[PDB]
């Protein structure tokens, strides 16, 4: 192999902490505008989302707040909040030892153009020679352009890179649709219906796959 490249949220970081932080606040302006309860903002917010899944929208939170014409950018939450983004304990050693061995590192993230400022406010942006955002090519895993693009750009054919991250349909058979290797992240005990080349609880696992040799 001579690339690895990773999905985003679930897989070397997680926005949770900030999630759970600017949510009342969605909740709160919700409630002012339409003048409704806190609680009832909360089950048409939450709603919306859910009745978008699997949509080109889905991963994008500006989308939401202008679907409720809240004055909210998500980009001015992460600068404000950049603590509230935490990295993966196994996250870092694996990048160092992965740019140590000689791979080419990416991104490819369903995630809009904010997905890069993440990247940057937690210190891993260095670490990639491409990030792949939604944005960038106008499309969503599993599409395959998000993924030939990113390791066009990297410089190396489909069967020379991995892909890891935690999303069956987005990231194993997107990966696998192309002609990669695909590794699925699984970090909350669940089903894997056999579909992943291989499976792993921590990023860490992947020396043991790789092996040790440079390349």
């Amino acid at each position: 192999m001579k690339a690895v490249l990773f999905d985003i949220d679930g897989t070397i970081l997680t926005e949770e902490p900030l999630i759970m932080l600017f949510l009342p606040q969605v909740y709160d302006k919700l409630s002012r505008k339409l003048g409704i309860s806190k609680d009832e903002a909360r089950e048409r917010f939450l709603s919306e989302i859910l009745g978008r899944r699997d949509s080109y929208d889905w991963h994008d939170w500006n989308f939401f707040f202008k679907l409720f014409d809240l004055d909210l950018k998500y980009e001015e939450l992460l600068e404000r909040y950049p603590h509230k983004l935490q990295v993966y304990p196994d996250t870092i050693p694996t990048l160092e030892w992965l740019r140590d061995t000689g791979y080419k590192l990416g991104i490819v993230t369903s995630g809009p153009k904010y997905q890069r400022l993440k990247l940057k406010l937690t210190g891993l942006l260095d670490y990639f020679d491409v990030v792949i955002t939604r944005d960038d090519v106008n499309a969503i895993k599993p599409e395959p352009k998000i993924f030939l693009y990113t390791i066009e750009r990297l410089g190396v054919e489909p069967g020379e890179a991995v892909m890891v991250g935690d999303s069956l349909s987005q990231d194993v058979y997107g990966a696998k649709s192309v002609g990669m290797t695909a590794v699925w992240i699984n970090r909350n005990g669940d089903r894997g219906y056999n579909m992943a080349d291989y499976e792993i609880r921590t990023l860490y696992e992947l020396r043991k796959i790789l092996g040790g040799e440079r390349v």
